[PDB]
């Protein structure tokens, strides 16, 4: 409360930290469904099911330009982009399976790295 605050985590390599594990999940063999935007002109659906949208590349640029405030905003984007896929795919499809795979490879690296 005023005047009253738990001792200060260090955040100063949380930037740095999320770059990095970025980076990981960018050169996985698995992440190549999620690092681009998905075309709305050409997969019938997608616009309208899918109301927030998020890729790789997204988040690399969100990263880099300050937008987000703090290490867990980064971690809901991450997540999002799995929703989205398993919304869209089913289980046992090659991309429904991608996603499975990189959802289990980031929550690993994310516990970690900073718990």
């Amino acid at each position: 409360s005023m005047s009253v605050k738990k001792p200060k985590r260090d955040d100063s390599k949380d930037l740095a930290l999320c770059s990095m594990i970025l980076t990981e999940m960018e050169t996985h063999e698995d992440a190549w469904p999620f690092l681009l935007p998905v075309n709305l002109k050409l997969v019938p659906g997608y616009k309208k099911v899918i109301k927030k949208p998020m890729d790789f590349s997204t988040i690399r640029e969100k990263l880099s330009s300050g937008q987000y405030p703090n290490l867990e905003t980064f971690a809901l984007d991450v997540r999002l982009v799995f929703d989205n896929c398993e919304t869209f795919n089913e289980d046992d499809s090659d991309i429904g399976r991608a996603g499975h795979n990189m959802r289990k490879y980031f929550e690993k690296k994310w516990t970690d790295t900073f718990k």
